[PDB]
């Protein structure tokens, strides 16, 4: 299992625009377009990602060309961090790969908010982190999704997307 199929599973492809759990116009494999309501701005905000007028819709191709980029732009976002940074300069593979799908999903202004949490799996408190990090609208709002990272965080293997 690898970052690029675990937020496969995670993400979903889709090739038409979509909203996502949040309501925010979406593309591929969980490009966020905009957070604007306007479908319009969302088309406008494809066909500059694209460098096509795409009408809506892609290919398989540029999907996981999309994706590519993201995967990239979340982990040099992290190594740019000094927040984030040493955090993930301290996790074993699996757990890296649990931080970027956070980052990837929320943003690393985001992530970096969990500051309690980040400090425990500094520290490799595994389990006190899993129980910190339950406590977030994060959780909440996308349970299974942050059940499935919260897990991976917890015993350090891929069990939870090995089902899936």
């Amino acid at each position: 299992m690898n970052i690029f199929e675990m937020l496969r599973i995670d993400e979903g492809l889709r090739l038409k625009i979509y909203k996502d759990t949040e309501g925010y116009y979406t593309i591929g494999i969980g490009h966020l377009l905009t957070k604007s309501p306007s479908l319009n701005a969302a088309k406008s905000e494809l066909d500059k990602a694209i460098g096509r007028n795409c009408n809506g819709v892609i290919t398989k191709d540029e999907a996981e060309k999309l994706f590519n980029q993201d995967v990239d732009a979340a982990v040099r976002g992290i190594l740019r961090n000094a927040k984030l940074k040493p955090v993930y300069d301290s996790l074993d593979a699996v757990r890296r790969c649990v931080l970027i799908n956070m980052v990837f999903q929320m943003g690393e202004t985001g992530v970096a908010g969990f500051t309690n949490s980040l400090r425990m799996l500094q520290q490799k408190r595994w389990d006190e982190a899993a129980v910190n990090l339950a406590k977030s609208r994060w959780y909440n709002q996308t349970p299974n999704r942050a059940k499935r990272c919260i897990t991976s965080f917890r015993t350090g293997t891929w069990d939870a997307y090995k089902n899936l």
